[PDB]
């Protein structure tokens, strides 16, 4: 299924699991109900994978490239790192397919609590426009992720608070409107 839990309030290293024992799991249905989508895919065949190309069609993901997140490959690693884990939203959907390595994507639930989602090689997610999230690598310190977008991309992150944007209002309507 998926590896996801309500993460702890603990401060300290973000790249740690922040996964309390005992703790409450999180499933697919719950994430779906938050507008979040998920897929498992053959990460070796990505360069010519029908399933990937089917999803892209169905979702008009016309745009794609790859980011390799690690100290020696990504320029301004430490700054970029800090930016990702800042809580923010987007005015469009955020689509990552992890091709290699792994990391965590946290989102807030219907009661504004942090959910942590562990993403591995082969895992793909979509975080709907308007959802407050953040991202961090785990202690392996490496994530390679195909980024996807509907047409030409706009990367802008608006940190929290950003509750005035229409995308934010639309998403919060969507939650109440189940
Ligand atoms: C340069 S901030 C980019 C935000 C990105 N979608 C993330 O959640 O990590
Ligand atoms: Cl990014
Ligand atoms: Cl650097
Ligand atoms: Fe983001």
């Amino acid at each position: 299924m998926v590896q996801a839990w309500y993460m702890d309030d603990a401060p300290g290293d973000p790249r740690q699991p922040h996964r309390p024992d005992p703790g409450r799991p999180v499933g697919l249905e719950q994430l779906r109900r938050l507008g979040v989508l998920y897929w498992k895919l053959d990460a070796d065949k990505y360069e010519n994978d029908p399933e990937l190309e089917k999803i892209r069609r169905e979702r008009n993901y016309s745009w794609m490239d790859i980011i390799t997140i690690c100290k020696d490959k990504l320029p301004n690693y430490e700054e970029k790192i800090k930016m990702f884990y800042e809580e923010h939203l987007h005015l469009d959907d955020e689509i990552r397919y992890i091709l290699d390595g792994s990391g965590y994507f946290d989102v807030r639930d219907k009661e504004d609590q942090w959910i942590r989602i562990f993403m591995e090689k082969g895992d793909m997610v979509t975080l709907p426009a308007g959802i407050y999230h953040r991202f961090t690598v785990d202690e392996k310190n490496y994530t390679k992720a195909m980024r996807l977008f509907v047409g030409e991309p706009v990367w802008t992150a608006y940190n929290r608070p950003a509750d005035h944007f229409e995308a934010r209002g639309q998403y919060v309507k969507f939650l109440a409107q189940t």
